[PDB]
RNA sequence: GGGGUAUCGCCAAGCGGUAAGGCACCGGAUUCUGAUUCCGGCAUUCCGAGGUUCGAAUCCUCGUACCCCAGCCA
């Protein structure tokens, strides 16, 4: 329960409403991100919790910033999270004729006029945050005059910025938004849905409340920056012949630590090619998060945890990571892979190898097991062997013995160094009666696999508050290794999380893998305590 | 000038009857993943100072801090 559900509860109880109809209205000018996933969870969750409806509506009022590529991807990520909208996908452009009729009602009532103050002047006349504005000299044109000028606008007789339609409200209102807000502006741009049918386009505030009213939305839920806007939401509905009047309720937007959400910015990372694109595994986008190896279930959980309040806030990545870990620990089948490897040969070994039956899940016998080939000449992780180390160190020291994962208790003996003092190979003994744990991969049956170690994109917690967020990008956000994995990883499917034991949960990058060379993105590391 | 918000390091519940929960953190037990699981510790205190009350985070003053708004963006 949250403050919005308590409102919805009262409404139902008092008999204000019988059903609840919410909506998610992204503008199609970019890919959805983790913050959007919070609206999706809120809006679609309430609908299904109350057996109500939730429309997916593309708020497509600004043609020059939107593109058809985003509509298809948005529908894509909404479904992926496991949510379905009510009926058909809707578009604000679906209401362009309605919106136009409504502007006319306003004009006929004298509550709107065609102003000719330039784009620079309108700002000058608007006042400031402490100084009231002033009426444009074009404010008292006759209704008959406004209809003519508006139709001329509609007919493309005015150049961009040469005229716009404004609401005749209050230039001295303490709400900057009520200072004669623009309702329509001229843009000679092709619209991704309406082609070149329209050269005048409605502004968010005029389009949004009328669309909600037409769709019979009972509660418009948006973020806190729209609290002021709400006054205009109600003013529009109060002055046009519409039979319902939805109510807006604002909650606080999600801010994730170490990442930026501003689509303007995310777009710059993609435009300047600093990431591979919107679905780069370092991006806070839903598709990026998906390619990274997250699961819709881990995200819905994240939403459940962070809550819905009016408080500004900033979640730590630790909270997000906790979610995916919890999910993958349960459902991810374990496997073996070595990221940085140094060869290890057991001399006391007899035979061209053998087979070790390893389980697909150490805490869930029900998941089955597999035949992992064991051998004498294997591959181990460089950071697992140490010539000298204290008690704490519970791995392979040049002195004692260590257990190979589900195999034999080997025993370090000699080490063969390369010219530059680097260990090239290790020599050890073992006693076949055995069967300090480390992971390994039989060199003979090792599958060369590229591993991508992803880290946080930025090196400060609020790169948003930086003068130049770009200069604060983490150069180690992606570190590419070459390692080896047990041959079973040959059958991995894109987006199927595996837990490389003692490393983390990884998943096959569908975008870079092939036949010989598979690419694995590291979703999240283990609790490296 | 106006509109909001103030509860553990980060989220968050509480709606006059005496501070839930989660992430993180610290221990202690188990463990062929320094993982998982288990055990326990984690706000006499709710931005501050004063009021009312038997009892206030919650009600009342009176301050303080932060966030939002001046796109023909959403
Ligand atoms: N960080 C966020 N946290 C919660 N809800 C968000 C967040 N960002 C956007 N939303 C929600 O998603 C809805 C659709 O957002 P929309 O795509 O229209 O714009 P935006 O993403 O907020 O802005 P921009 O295009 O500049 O990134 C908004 O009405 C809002 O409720």
């Amino acid at each position: 329960t949250n403050f919005i559900r308590q409102i919805i509860d009262e409404d139902l109880a008092s008999g204000k409403h019988t059903t609840v109809h919410t909506r998610f209205p992204p503008e199609p000018n970019g890919y959805l991100h983790i913050g959007h996933a919070k609206s999706i969870c809120l809006n679609f969750g309430i609908a299904q919790d109350y057996k109500g409806q939730c429309n997916l509506r593309f708020d497509d009022t600004n043609p020059v910033k939107e593109d058809i590529e985003y509509v298809e991807s948005i529908k894509n990520d909404v479904e992926w999270l496991g949510f379905h909208w009510s009926g058909n996908v809707r578009y604000s452009s679906d209401y362009f004729d309605q919106l136009h009729a409504y502007a006319i009602e306003l004009i006929n009532k004298g509550l709107a006029y065609v102003d000719e103050l330039t784009p620079e002047q309108i700002r000058e006349y608007r006042g400031t945050l402490t100084q009231p504005g002033k009426n444009s000299p074009y404010r008292d044109r006759s209704v008959e005059e406004n209809l003519a000028l508006f139709e001329k606008m509609r007919a493309g007789g005015f150049e961009e910025g040469k005229a716009c339609l404004r609401a005749k409200i209050d230039m001295a209102s303490p709400f900057i938004v009520m200072r004669d807000p623009v309702l329509y502006r001229i843009k000679f741009a092709e619209h991704h849905q309406t082609g070149n049918k329209w050269c005048i386009y409605p502004m968010y505030d005029f389009t949004h409340c009328i669309s909600d009213a037409l769709e019979g939305i009972t509660h418009s839920l948006c973020t806190l920056e729209f609290q002021g806007n709400r006054r205009l939401y109600d003013w529009v509905l109060d002055n046009i012949t519409i039979p319902v009047h939805p109510r807006q309720y604002e909650f606080s937007r999600l801010n994730l630590e170490y990442t930026v959400m501003s689509k303007r910015k995310l777009n710059l990372l993609v435009t300047d090619k600093h990431v591979e694109g919107w679905d780069d595994p370092r991006m806070p986008t839903i598709s990026g998060l998906r390619r990274r190896g997250y699961t819709a279930a881990s995200i819905r959980e994240f939403c459940k945890r962070i809550g819905v309040t009016k408080q500004d806030n900033t979640i730590e990545m630790a909270s997000l990571e906790s979610c995916i870990r919890e999910d993958l620990n349960e459902n991810a089948p374990r496997a073996m892979a070595v990221i940085d490897p140094v060869k290890l040969v057991i001399e006391n070994y007899q035979g061209e190898g053998e087979m070790v039956t390893m389980p697909n899940h150490p805490n869930k016998p029900e998941m089955g097991s597999r035949q992992v080939p064991f051998s004498g000449e294997i591959w181990i992780d460089r950071a697992d062997f140490r010539e000298e180390a204290n008690k704490q160190y519970k791995r392979l020291v040049l002195g004692k013995e260590v257990r190979l994962r589900n195999a034999y208790v080997i025993k370090a003996e000699r080490v063969e160094k390369d010219a530059e003092g680097n260990i090239t190979t290790i020599f050890c003994t073992y006693d076949a009666d055995t069967l300090g744990v480390i992971h390994w991969v039989s060199a003979a049956h090792a599958l060369p696999v590229e591993i991508r170690l992803y880290d946080r994109l930025f090196s400060v917690p609020n790169p948003g508050a930086a003068d130049d967020f770009l200069s604060v990008i983490n150069p180690e956000s992606l570190v590419i290794k070459q390692g080896f994995a047990e041959p079973s990883l040959k059958d991995a499917v894109a987006g199927k999380a595996f837990q490389f034991e003692r490393e983390g949960y990884f998943c096959l990058d569908s975008r870079h893998s092939t036949a010989e060379k598979p690419v694995f993105n590291r979703t999240v590391g283990l609790r490296d305590t």
